[PDB]
């Protein structure tokens, strides 16, 4: 089965591009990352930074997670991200996603050894 670190890379990492190219980016990526198979994941965020830069956030600002967990870290600088959200009219399997590109700090929960990101908590 998939490890938590590998699942985080598959669902959130997109270092091949510097930002969402078009409004079809989310439809494209949600499908090729396997996030619309048993159902469509309604919300997902992609980070357009190198994997080393995203793993480095686990040694940056330690903050509380949205669920009260204390293993979340906020990046010191902003990062290029793309928010993919299902529209009120998306019907599985024909999942329609709105793509919103932005520059913000990311907040991730880190775990294990090596200490790496395993959950995307939010962005600010």
């Amino acid at each position: 089965k998939e490890t938590a670190a590998a699942k985080f890379e598959r669902q959130h990492m997109d270092s091949s591009t510097s930002a969402a190219s078009s409004s079809n980016y989310c439809n494209q990526m949600m499908k090729s990352r396997n996030l619309t198979k048993d159902r469509a994941k309604p919300v997902n965020t992609f980070v357009h930074e190198s994997l080393a830069d995203v793993q480095a956030v686990c040694s940056q600002k330690n903050v509380a997670c949205k669920n009260g967990q204390t293993n979340c870290y906020q990046s010191y600088s902003t990062m290029s991200i793309t928010d993919c959200r299902e529209t009120g009219s998306s019907k599985y399997p024909n999942a329609a996603y709105k793509t919103t590109q932005a520059n913000k700090h990311i907040i991730v929960a880190c775990e294990g050894n090596p200490y790496v990101p395993v959950h995307f908590d939010a962005s600010v």
